């Protein structure tokens, strides 16, 4: 779920302010996202909105009838360290790792404070 | 901004986690928002949605050509009290009291758990 998102961003990423952070950031980080990205970190946001769609696809999230973000997880914080917890059954284990490599990625990435903020109809 | 919005939630309402709790709830709190509104709450997030609504055709907020939730204001938070500054120009005024008016609606609105995470592909 959505919350449980931002909650491994600040796990990953602990001084972080994930909605001030990465939302509206490049072409991708915020709902939607066309264009090419601007930079590592918007392209860790297309990987993400790239999962999802691979989520609503899966045959193991059949059952799930809207937004991936409305999924549960079991997912675990361990000094710095996101664990999606073994236990998942298979549409829960998919999107919490689709979470989890995004938010692995936001860590490692370089952050652009010119790239947030786009006016992304002028350039995605 | 959004991540405003979330502090605002968190000052009307100490206990507060908001994109928990107030996200994926009903028909109207989360994406889109199709429907007749399930309860007072999910009537917030209806207003809050017309809001938005109201300030993308509102002429001060011409320049804004994005959602307004990317749009920053200035705001502050005293004894749970939210403050929309003086200082707003016009556009972010209106967007500050779309968000501060949801804020204390969220607070006073009953919390219904049965109507959390509803299927609205159903339901809405
Ligand atoms: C202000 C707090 C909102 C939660 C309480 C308010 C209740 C109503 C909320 C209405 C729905 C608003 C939330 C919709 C946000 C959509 O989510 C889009 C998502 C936001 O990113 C969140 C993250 F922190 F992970 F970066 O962009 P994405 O590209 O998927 O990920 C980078
Ligand atoms: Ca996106
Ligand atoms: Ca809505």
């Amino acid at each position: 779920a959505l919350w449980q998102f931002r909650s491994m961003i600040k796990c990953a990423i602990p001084g972080s302010h994930p909605l001030m952070d990465f939302n509206n950031y490049g072409c991708y980080c915020g709902l939607g996202g066309s264009g090419t990205p601007v930079d590592e970190l918007d392209r860790c946001c297309e990987t993400h909105d790239n999962c999802y769609r691979d989520a609503k696809n899966l045959d193991s999230c059949k059952f799930l009838v809207d937004n991936p973000y409305t999924e549960s997880y079991s997912y675990s914080c361990s000094n710095t360290e996101i664990t999606c917890n073994s236990k998942n059954n298979a549409c829960e284990a998919f999107i919490c790792n689709c979470d989890r490599n995004a938010a692995i990625c936001f860590s490692k990435a370089p952050y652009n404070k010119e790239h947030k903020n786009l006016d992304t109809k002028k350039y995605c």
